[PDB]
């Protein structure tokens, strides 16, 4: 359903110590989970693996999919950030999320695989910290994502 919401996939990568991977936006001081659009003809899961390698340098063999979200979670952009006169105009995102366990070493994370790298650093953070730190208009989504994944993450410790 074309609703003004652009289809998107997000990635929560965890370890065995209750932590998730938190990535620093390239040349910036702001942080986020990896995320990116789902292309026409693509499944959310295929899009997830693609952006996992493009943004984090990890492949299918480096992770286990522990959980995912069946349904969209939507946020609307802030009115001022709405890019008017663009095609297609986008009033927010509708997102599926995947919870991945990192089963390779931390050294396999490589954020330089693309020619326009999305991030320039990363660090482990406790799994609920992103909920408090994500830009305001994403917070309801992140609350729902982490509440769905919290039990699984903790069952590894
Ligand atoms: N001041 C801040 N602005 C933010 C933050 N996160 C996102 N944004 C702003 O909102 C815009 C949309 O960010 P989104 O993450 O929803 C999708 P984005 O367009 O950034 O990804 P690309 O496909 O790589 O262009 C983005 O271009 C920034 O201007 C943040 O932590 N702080």
């Amino acid at each position: 359903d074309d609703d003004g919401y652009r289809p998107n996939v997000g990635i929560v990568i965890c370890n065995r110590q209750g932590q998730v991977m938190w990535a620093r936006r390239f040349g910036q001081h702001s942080w986020q989970f990896p995320q990116g659009g789902i292309n026409p003809g693509e499944s959310a899961e295929q899009a997830m693996y693609r952006e996992l390698f493009e943004e984090v340098g990890l492949s299918r063999k480096d992770v286990r999919i522990l959980a995912s979200t069946r349904n969209w979670l939507r946020y609307k952009l802030p009115k001022r950030l709405v890019r008017w006169d663009t095609k297609p105009v986008c009033i927010g995102q509708k997102q599926k999320w995947f919870l991945l366990q990192l089963v390779s070493g931390d050294a396999e994370i490589n954020m330089q695989t693309s020619s326009t790298p999305e991030f320039d650093g990363w660090r482990w953070v406790s799994y609920w910290y992103p909920v408090r730190q994500v830009v305001s208009f994403k917070r309801d989504v992140y609350r729902r994502v982490m509440a769905a994944f919290a039990s699984v993450v903790m069952s590894l410790q």
